[PDB]
């Protein structure tokens, strides 16, 4: 059963099965797991890097087209929502990081500035494993980058937003959302870390990893999360509007249960996302997507939830709000 044909990230599958007269579920969430798979740049690219250009040609080949197929080229995605936020600052991004000339960057982002938030994840992911998508349909080796290779033995990441409370790099709960950290030259960015480790046990955090040569690729990887996160928020706002699609699942509980964990990956980046998790914990997470997509709309209100009483530290390799005996949110870490 197909569900947001056309999203990249909530485009999932629901099998159903009955046996002895007993009510099963499956939910196959597609886009959202290849996307977060972009924390490893050189696990995402293992499929595609042995496979060849014609991988690409008979795509650009259709006239159907359709959203998966624009992802796969990171073209901008009609059909599916986009966003022209800092659209000026992402293709000077593009033009330095491939260095390419402003005639391709407006192939990757229109005159519109218009443009898929995953299909430039997918793009920069792609590109620091040492694979340039380019404008017409083709595979062009650039340089791989060693903070790619650094991490891909890590099988957990967990991004989370720090400050200093004098001498101390402690975390905190977001206070803006992901959409304002690439803004002000991406400097924004300076404020998130990620903790990657093995089994957590080998914990690492991908700012202790700070060099003069990996500042270039450190900084790509937040920007693919932080991207990932606007397109996320993007289907959750377009969802909640689509009427159509959203009665296909109203009723589909263990559906909510899903968006849950999906938002979590973004709840210590997004501020939205932060408020959305919080709420849906506090009723147990047993409610209709029609009545979650009220939440996801109500979120988008500072005063929905009392983020500011809620104290952030972190245990165990986990992400912890909490107040008064008694924790709010935990956020565990993202697989690969
Ligand atoms: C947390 C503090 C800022 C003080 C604060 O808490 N402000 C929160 C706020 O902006 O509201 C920032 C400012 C300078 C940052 C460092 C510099 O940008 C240089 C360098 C940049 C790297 O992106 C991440 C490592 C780090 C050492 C940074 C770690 C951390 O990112 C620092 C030490
Ligand atoms: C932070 C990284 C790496 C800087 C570095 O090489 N070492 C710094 C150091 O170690 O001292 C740089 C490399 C290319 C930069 C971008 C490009 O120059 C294009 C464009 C230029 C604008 O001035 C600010 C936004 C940005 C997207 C830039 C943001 C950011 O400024 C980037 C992504």
């Amino acid at each position: 059963q197909q569900v947001c044909p056309n999203y990249v990230m909530l485009r999932s599958s629901v099998t159903t099965k009955v046996v002895r007269n007993v009510v099963e579920y499956q939910i196959r969430t597609g886009g959202f797991f290849s996307c977060l798979a972009m924390l490893r740049p050189l696990q995402y690219a293992k499929r595609e890097r042995l496979l060849g250009q014609r991988n690409l040609e008979r795509i650009s080949t259709r006239d159907i087209l359709q959203t998966r197929d624009l992802h796969s080229l990171c073209m901008p995605t009609p059909d599916a929502p986009m966003s022209n936020h800092q659209a000026s600052t992402m293709r000077e991004l593009i033009c330095s990081y491939f260095k390419v000339d402003h005639a391709d960057g407006l192939k990757y982002i229109p005159m519109d500035e218009r443009y898929s938030p995953s299909s430039l994840a997918r793009l920069f992911t792609m590109g620091m494993a040492g694979l340039h998508i380019t404008t017409e349909p083709s595979y062009k080796r650039v340089p791989i980058m060693h903070l790619a290779a650094d991490l891909d033995c890590m099988t957990l990441a967990l991004p989370y937003m720090i400050t200093l409370d004098g001498d101390t790099v402690v975390p905190v709960a977001p206070t803006l959302s992901a959409e304002q950290l690439l803004d002000d030259g991406l400097k924004g960015l300076a404020c998130m870390d990620i903790s990657y480790g093995c089994e957590m046990d080998s914990s690492r955090c991908i700012n202790e990893l700070y060099c003069e040569e990996t500042a270039e690729a450190i900084c790509v990887l937040k920007t693919c999360l932080v991207l990932n996160c606007m397109q996320f928020k993007l289907e959750m706002d377009d969802l909640a509007h689509n009427a159509a699609e959203l009665d296909k699942i109203q009723m589909m509980i263990p559906f909510s249960e899903r968006v849950f964990r999906m938002a979590s990956s973004f709840a210590t980046i997004d501020a939205q996302c932060f408020r959305f998790c919080v709420m849906m914990k506090d009723k147990n997470l047993k409610i209709d997507m029609r009545e979650t997509t009220r939440l996801w709309t109500r979120s988008a209100s500072d005063d929905s939830v009392a983020t500011s009483s809620l104290s952030i530290s972190l245990d165990r390799g986990r992400w912890v709000a909490a107040d008064a005996s008694d924790a709010r949110l935990l956020v565990f870490p993202i697989r690969v």
